[PDB]
């Protein structure tokens, strides 16, 4: 079939990038709904004004209800036509996000999105995840487009918890993995055809951008400072991350990673967290060499991303409930079938312990 | 300054793609102008049509008057107007290519891009070359969008002269060497930031996949059938290429090939070919090692791009002609200005009969 | 799946090995029915009554009709039955040793399979092809086992004409590169199952011991005497290509092969002359490095292996006769299937042509 | 612009140089000056005059005031003048040898440097720094000629503390990240030109003989003898790193050397000691491979040079120390714009803190 | 003993530095005697005279008398004196700057040298070659200072004779070899030591850039403009083969090359050109690897560097010619005696001869 890549039109990001937003959205539209939550506009709303307004361009600002819910986006819908908005910018993380993207969608009109973290690979894709007002998961709606524009300050990223950061790493591993699986069997992607060689590129580079900056970009992380390294890791984590896995194809890690919603456990743990050890899992059902699996190991522990299930607060009763995690991961349209050869809950109920085994003997001898 | 990668919003490339059109246009749009020349639509405009109207799409089939011009385009904008097209789609060659984007920019509309030759890296990329109705050039027209939509259906690629191939072969050889140069010299590119790693990474397979493919499709090219390769070079040629230069940089093989209109001499050859031999000119200037030079004049005369000056029909009072060209390559505002360092007229003309004095010996060597 | 491998249960190979064929035999069964062709008997009865009688075993000897037919397993095991035989020796070429493999099923008695040329590699395998008494093929005879006892007379294999070695080279290129295909797309294997490793690894000696020993196996052949080159590649001709494609898997060099009865013009080569041109086609196919597509293409032609189709008798009218060989290399039921990713016959058509392309370059530069 | 190398007329260096100084000197001048404090004139006045004498040459002996400071170049100018000197000798340290330098600029006659130590890049190069007679800095005395010539006398070297040889070291480290950066950059030397070849050659020797020989070298002044290794490293530590510096470049841990001057806390460290941190800084700040700057913070704690910002005892209110280092290190005309494509304060700010953040790591994965 | 390195003070190559010929030696002397030849100053003296004139110094224009000889350079003194020249500019080729060199040292001025071909190695050295008003070699006058200043205007050597850049590469290609032969003996050089870390560095570096870089300054230098090649091999042919031979050794190429002054065949012969054959001898001599020898006599025939004595019209009764070129390169004081373990006219006829029958059978087999 046909090899299709999607990408948003214009990503941008560096050093007070936020400063320069009006300049950048000009040429898309005149008049802007800015949805942000209170914490998020608490610190940017001010630059926001200033940006837009130097540039002649019109904001209304509209604080932001929490969840990306059918609700949520009438109620901004109608907040948006009496300011008479011809565009959406979403500023702040993922839920926002999503709702821009849902929202601008449903106007027909351009969306510009600012992710004020760099924790997953979703900013830039043509996908958003719509919840209940009660933040129950409820559908996956799938955007005829991209975003028109991505921007990602990097000097507000370097503010955000450093853990934020590493979760994004954990998000963007799994993006070489998942895409070079989907390759080798052939799978359909979200772009709806085959990988094309340049989201194989892109998907490459972010892993090999994590191995070689990732552990200097956390240094910067937890400094709160901007270095290069953490640049080229923000830009991994979202614009690489992102197109790799739309274009490049998801796999086990990400089908591992919905499947443990079948127990509470990991409540507490980030998208990127549950990746993380979803791709050392995939490693063992591909059977990755011993190399392989040592590096992703090593990386993960280097940022403190979990190796092991204790480490994802799985704890008592493992049998139970990996099998759990194991045969939700199969269910039909999960994107395990995507694993060459086919895989089966057996196959992933394997993987999950002896990867856990894995983990375990890695932290030991690390000591 | 920010980093800012540009891409057109889905590029879809395979065997019979043009029937599927109106799948791929339907989430985009309900009512389509589609602008195409004579000899294109004399092939395509049943396919087109059918794909269309099996989508439930309508289609308004508008004969391209030959140049990008304004007139050409307010033509078309009126007849679009009578149909209420909201959406424009291009299918041919570059001067359509142009038109269609420039028009859709000007009724903003969303643009879908078909190219039926992979000649040069333009398809892909947010600029239109405005010409008179005479085909003068006029002035560059920047885009504040990308195409929608690239859809490059490889079985109508093959059926084109091969000699449009190789010429998309000379112009994405420069790509590589173009945005490498840049990101030495911290160039601005024509996305209006520095160069990313994305774009930088791309160029980059860009360049190998002309190396590893480039012989292999050619074979393809002139047969007139797809092969593995042929989709790997057009891809390259199209995609990679395009969003190579623009968000990569542009650097002394794009401002030499604009030189070379400072004398009559080329005018039979096309674009990509005079871009082949500027990037041997560019390695010249940039000193690159004599293995670098080797691999890409052996690459350029594996598939007939022009090394030697001759090949391009310049012959006779070379200083004269290339001091003419080296001045209009160095002028105010061109690309060459990007090589590190600097470069002024006397360096160019140096690399210039330098380079055509190394392609005559390659010649000669290879009997 | 499960992985299974099949194999000859004992595969025996030296000078003289004919001499020794009574006590090779006396375990297995007492009253042996030898099959083989007036040619065959001509040279090898007297060797043959010779080693039986000197072990104690008896012999009825049973000049071979010519065809693998139903009938003339029938007259054999008419011919058996009357000397109490319980075994089957078959001595010479395929079809007299696909008889004997089949006659031996249908006796449910042991066999023994003696090869006196090493062109193909059917004599270890549990096939029997069936044809009419006239020569006409009927159909694929699959055995429920493997021949009990393979015995190779090298010293009878090098007095064979030379022509007979390159072309089981030929048989045998295909191997490796079946069997990768196979394992990458997870196809069955005519053992029943997918791939083992053991099959994997064999079939890659199979591919190193050609580039390894081919060309100093060939000057032994062309001088009719046994080296150790020689012994090498017998037996990768014989054992390891027989093991290689029935437990590794066919793909399209097989399938390809097949489709050129399609056409009449090949009728005079051998099964292993039509196969390396296939393979070089698969290579095309799967988009093989040009490394490895130039190092088979040297492979073949230093043994005098054809690489293209003009080297095959396949001259004029090339479109048309590629079309019928491409459909009817991609019929249903076909091995073309097991290559990863799908094949349909226009992918087939392309690759046939440019892998004549490629042959007629290679050629030419070879001077 | 043009290419540029500097160089002293002569350098010597060898075990009892001191006692050869007469035969070296005289093809110079015939009456000199010599201007040591009470320290180098106690061991070294006796062999001084010795050699100056048994050559026939004339030696008029002025002890050092201890500042290089106007006064003190027209005191000692006074007392050369009484004596009728032709020429200069400055032997000792740094603020002997720069007055040594000034000196004999103004009264125009040839200068000989003869260093005690070598502990800085200083004794070859065209500049004296000015003080006042308090210890204050004054300014920087580019001057129109490198010393004619610079004898070293290793065994007198090799008795000195071995933290100046580590100092030497520290100051020697920086020669090729700089000169590189200055290369990349296209930066203008001191020398007045940008870098040549051979300038970035000898830096390039200046570290790689650090690597190999710093240790061994190390060991040996820890015990006050000369051994080859110890020969290498002064030759480093003087020439290369000299010449490497004055001709190939000067940048970022120059600058953040005398960006530490904004804060009382290092006072008790040598030039070379804070350069090794500010090398360290410059990594961070290009983006140094982890491997590079992994073997430089190897180099440094092997030797004793800090990596850390605590061992420089700069402690406590980290933040506001180093927003003053980062601000003086971008003041206008600082060598920090030699790096590409340009350095802020916010960016030197960043990679301070990251790079002590890294050799905290260091040492403690270290033990 | 001691190392030592000798360099001139300062080096400064670029296209058109004739033209800062004014500032460059303001800072050095305020009044000038310029000393070339006719032809010299025919194309140089008004750009000499408006560049010192602008800075505000004086110039005595002084046509060379040809010869560089104690009359000569009495004549220019005397000439100099009316003037009350402060210093010389020597300005051309060697006999030229020899002149300036020994002038300025018996004036005890400073001394720049501009030299307007890159044709050997002398032009930086501490050495001036007297010879009489009639041409015949005097002696050889060791002077106690290396130029103040020597500064290449590489647009002026790029309008020389190409041949006599590739003049200059034989000169330089001797560099590596020489110095190495004298580090690995301990032999003293001219600069009065041991070898340095520093000269070999340097004449290494001047090896490699032959190799990198000759064939691509040799276009240039044919087509009489100038690229980085050709500025880098102007670097190597003069500042690094200057300062490699005189602080790195001369060995047995130097001595072959006066050797052949005992036979008048090679007159018309360049320096350089007579150095190339002295080291390919000097390669069997010490029996280097035949990969070394291959590329020397590679690098030496890609710039059309003789390697044959027939190349050298040296031709006709050999045996006695090699026997006189060898016996006179063995002498009492001659170079080759630091080659390592000693040489004797015996061996160095065999190496002649050997190498002649070397270059000749590379040249046949070149075809
Ligand atoms: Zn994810
Ligand atoms: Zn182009
Ligand atoms: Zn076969
Ligand atoms: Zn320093
Ligand atoms: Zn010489």
């Amino acid at each position: 079939m046909d090899r299709i890549i999607q990408s948003p039109g214009k990503y941008i990001q560096g050093t007070g990038a936020i400063k320069r937003l009006g300049d950048y959205l000009k040429p898309l539209a005149e008049r802007w709904l800015v949805v942000g939550d209170k914490f998020v506009l608490g610190f940017a709303e001010e630059m926001l004004r200033k940006s837009l307004a130097d540039a002649g361009l019109a904001a209304e600002i509209a604080p932001f209800g929490g969840e990306c819910s059918h609700n949520e986006i009438n109620r901004l819908r109608d907040i948006a036509g009496n300011a008479k908005c011809t565009a959406v910018l979403g500023i702040g993380g993922g839920k926002t996000l999503d709702t821009a993207k849902a929202l601008a969608h449903f106007m027909n009109v351009p969306v510009a999105i600012a992710p004020t973290i760099a924790s997953t690979d979703a900013p830039c894709s043509a996908l958003s995840v719509i919840y209940t007002d009660e933040g129950e998961f409820d559908s996956y709606l799938m955007l005829p487009r991209n975003p028109n524009m991505v921007i990602v300050d990097t000097q507000i990223v370097a503010g955000a918890p450093a853990r934020l950061l590493a979760a994004g790493i954990g998000d963007a591993l799994a993006t070489w993995f998942e895409a070079r699986a989907c390759s080798r069997s052939g799978a359909t992607t979200m772009a709806g055809g085959k990988c094309t060689q340049a989201a194989l590129a892109l998907a490459e580079l972010c892993y090999n951008t994590l191995l070689e900056e990732g552990e200097k970009a956390m240094l910067a992380a937890e400094q709160h400072v901007v270095t290069p390294a953490l640049e080229r890791v923000v830009e991994a984590n979202t614009y690489l991350s992102g197109v790799g896995f739309e274009s490049g194809g998801l796999a086990a890690a990400h089908a591992i990673h919905n499947g443990m919603t079948a127990i509470p456990d990991a409540h507490h743990y980030y998208h990127g967290e549950k990746v993380a050890f979803g791709t050392l899992t995939q490693l063992v059902l591909e059977n990755a060499p011993v190399d392989e699996i040592e590096t992703v190991a090593a990386l993960c522990h280097s940022v403190g991303l979990p190796i092991t299930l204790a480490q994802l607060d799985i704890k008592g009763d493992i049998p139970t409930k990996m099998r759990l995690v194991a045969e939700a991961a199969c269910a039909e349209g999960e994107t395990i079938h995507n694993m060459p050869g086919g895989v089966d809950s057996d196959q992933v109920y394997a993987a999950l312990l002896v990867a856990d085994q894995y983990g375990q003997r890695f932290l030991q001898e690390w000591e």
